[PDB]
């Protein structure tokens, strides 16, 4: 009788690159992770949300107007116009329909949250595209132009109250540069995120990753940075992150409300991040997160570039989230040393501020 959500639209599909048709962030990225849940008969076990184009006022939760304004204007650009104002970002391309596209997933996720909040569903699960968690409030980066996961808790925040505490855990393996950022000097949402970081070596090749970065002002402490250096990082050390830092810290945050920014480019097989997550790693980590805040969660859809690869690992979170048993994981080998001294770092980075950790 818990109802979870589904949102999908096929309109998503038409945000393309015109001079590279092979780019990664392809089109059928989300339209072959909806075919998943077709051929696993999960589809018929949730209820359609529907989506929806975000307002502009909606974006000004998170984004400068001038921002606004750049983007919407590339609506009516001719290519070449196209492809000199995507170079003016790093890593950024764009045609017609890009614009859309991008406010059709941020209105999807607030559909999606606004279902969770009224009790309509219990969960949700959210396939979108073009991905969120780089945008900053005043620029576009790295396949991102607005930050879905931001502009979804602070919607959220409109429609109950203000402070309303909302944990964000990104577990794409890049860092979301633009979501911490956003929310660095707030103590009402809290950001949690894993990637892989390599002494600032790897995208977005910034040492704010580092975990040494832990908030501003009264958001000292509700930022939470996880990297992991000179390792093929795989279920055994996100499992050792959940358990150690991840759960503790978000059990006495309390959230009311908790949204996944769900990348799934640490996958085995993924031709970008290197790592070898399991779909069963990434359900027993669902399944961990679905104790927090009542059950309200919602997994977005941010990174994750082997098909295969992505349409089985987020089945298998959305499988979690209708309530099947997690599956069999195979053994927790010991970790690499280098994530020993990870999360170790962390630690003691975050004990100061969080009563839970040693
Ligand atoms: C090594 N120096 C030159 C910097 C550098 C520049 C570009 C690229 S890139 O073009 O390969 N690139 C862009 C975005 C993503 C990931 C997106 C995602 O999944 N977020 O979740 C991957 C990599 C590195
Ligand atoms: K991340
Ligand atoms: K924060
Ligand atoms: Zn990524």
């Amino acid at each position: 009788s818990p109802i979870t959500g589904l949102v999908y639209d096929q309109r998503m599909m038409l945000h393309h690159n015109m001079w590279d048709s092979h780019h990664p962030e392809l089109p059928q990225r989300i339209s072959r992770i909806f075919s998943r849940h077709e051929e696993l008969r999960l589809l018929s076990r949730c209820h359609r949300i529907p989506a929806r184009l975000a307002t502009e006022e909606e974006l000004a939760l998170c984004h400068s107007s001038k921002h606004i304004s750049i983007i919407k204007s590339s609506e009516h650009m001719k290519p070449r116009d196209l492809n000199r104002l995507g170079d003016e970002y790093n890593s950024i391309f764009i045609s017609n329909e890009s614009y859309t596209c991008a406010l059709l997933a941020a209105g999807s996720c607030f559909n999606s949250a606004q279902a969770i909040l009224t009790g309509q569903v219990r969960n949700a699960v959210a396939i979108v595209r073009p991905p969120g968690h780089h945008a900053e409030k005043d620029t576009a980066c790295g396949f991102c132009f607005f930050n879905t996961a931001a502009l979804t808790a602070r919607y959220a925040q409109s429609i109950t109250r203000e402070s309303l505490r909302v944990l964000i855990v990104d577990w794409d393996v890049h860092h979301g540069n633009g979501t911490q950022h956003i929310f660095e000097e707030d103590d009402s949402v809290l950001y949690i995120s894993l990637h892989r970081y390599e002494d600032g070596a790897f995208f977005p090749n910034s040492e704010d990753a580092n975990y040494d970065k832990v908030g501003l002002g009264k958001g000292r402490g509700y930022n939470v940075n996880i990297p992991w250096n000179g390792g093929k990082m795989g279920d055994p050390e996100y499992m050792a992150a959940f358990h150690h830092l991840v759960m503790p810290i978000a059990r006495e945050f309390a959230p009311e409300l908790v949204l996944v920014s769900a990348g799934f480019d640490a996958a085995r097989g993924d031709p970008l991040g290197g790592f070898q997550v399991t779909p069963e790693g990434y359900a027993h980590l669902t399944h961990q997160l679905m104790s927090l805040a009542a059950g309200r969660v919602l997994i977005i859809l941010e990174g994750g570039y082997n098909l295969t690869s992505i349409s089985e690992s987020m089945s298998m979170c959305t499988s979690m989230l209708l309530g099947d048993s997690p599956p069999s994981l195979d053994h927790l080998t010991p970790l690499k040393t280098s994530a020993t001294v990870s999360i170790n770092n962390v630690l003691r980075a975050h004990a100061p501020f969080w009563s839970s950790l040693r």
